[PDB]
């Protein structure tokens, strides 16, 4: 029994574990705390992505940004190796997503514009999609930081599964921008160990993870059955027993999805 297996994880974990998986052609939806609330960490820069590519020309990939010492606030593996240089909004995009670029992602909130450096406006995009539960409050690094509980910079797996089903495989984007979206989460480098993990290597997965205080894992995926046949996964964690320096638990995420996989092969 799913739910048993999954109540099992959590315990195994001292975690929460919340999972997604919408329903199609002829399986029924997959759900576990699935409209509790998480905190989005890191997950929010493929939407974020999405944002950016949705506003703008696809040739505003091609804008040179510049930035300094003081923008670098949080984990950002590409972003301090190019400081000296600028980062096109393309190569800003690929970080954010492939290497989870905090300082990427800030700034392609600071593109997006608006109110509260670009959280209003991402929040706004979100509402546009029917996404009427999620919610981004905070830039990095305060926004893996909110006590749990606190309802801000939170999602649902079932809210962002819908979102990412729409960007991925529905109409949100236009065909060229999708395929953008879509290749950088191909090849993203920081999510072996969450949903790939547990699914056989003949199904593809794409996806962006999400790693915060007290203990927080997330990933966001799509994959593809052998013939061809989609699904989106949303699983998030946390493991707030721990406090605040509560250690991430990926073998969490990569448990619950071969339970995932298990169940859609
Ligand atoms: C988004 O989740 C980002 N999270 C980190 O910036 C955050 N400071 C943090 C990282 C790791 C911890 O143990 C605690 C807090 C980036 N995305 C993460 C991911 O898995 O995608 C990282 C790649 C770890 S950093």
């Amino acid at each position: 029994d799913l739910a048993d297996r999954f109540a099992e994880l959590e315990r195994r974990y001292d975690a929460r574990l919340g999972v997604y998986v919408p329903a199609t052609g002829t399986t029924a939806a997959i759900e576990y705390r699935a409209d509790e609330r998480f905190a989005f960490c890191s997950t929010f820069k493929a939407p974020l992505v999405a944002a950016v590519l949705h506003q703008n020309p696809l040739t505003h990939l091609d804008k040179l940004i510049t930035y300094t010492s003081d923008d670098i606030r949080s984990i950002s593996p590409v972003a301090q190796q190019h400081v000296q240089t600028g980062m096109t909004i393309g190569q800003l995009c690929d970080a954010a997503i492939r290497y989870s670029d905090g300082t990427a992602a800030n700034l392609l909130l600071a593109d997006l514009g608006g109110p509260g450096g670009g959280t209003a406006a991402f929040t706004g995009y979100l509402r546009s999609l029917g996404d009427t539960v999620s919610r981004l409050d905070a830039e990095a690094p305060e926004l893996n930081r909110d006590p749990p509980g606190d309802e801000r910079d939170t999602t649902t797996p079932h809210a962002i599964a819908l979102v990412l089903q729409q960007l991925v495989l529905g109409n949100a984007l236009p065909p060229d921008k999708r395929a953008l979206l879509t290749d950088w989460m191909a090849r993203n480098t920081t999510g072996a160990k969450r949903i790939r993990a547990g699914f056989p290597a003949d199904w593809k997965v794409i996806d962006k993870t999400g790693t915060g205080d007290y203990g927080r894992a997330n990933d966001i995926a799509v994959v593809w059955s052998p013939t061809g046949v989609p699904y989106v996964v949303a699983v998030m964690s946390d493991r707030a027993g721990g406090g605040y320096d509560a250690e991430p638990r990926e073998a969490l995420l990569a448990e619950a999805a071969t339970c995932v996989a298990g169940v859609l092969a």
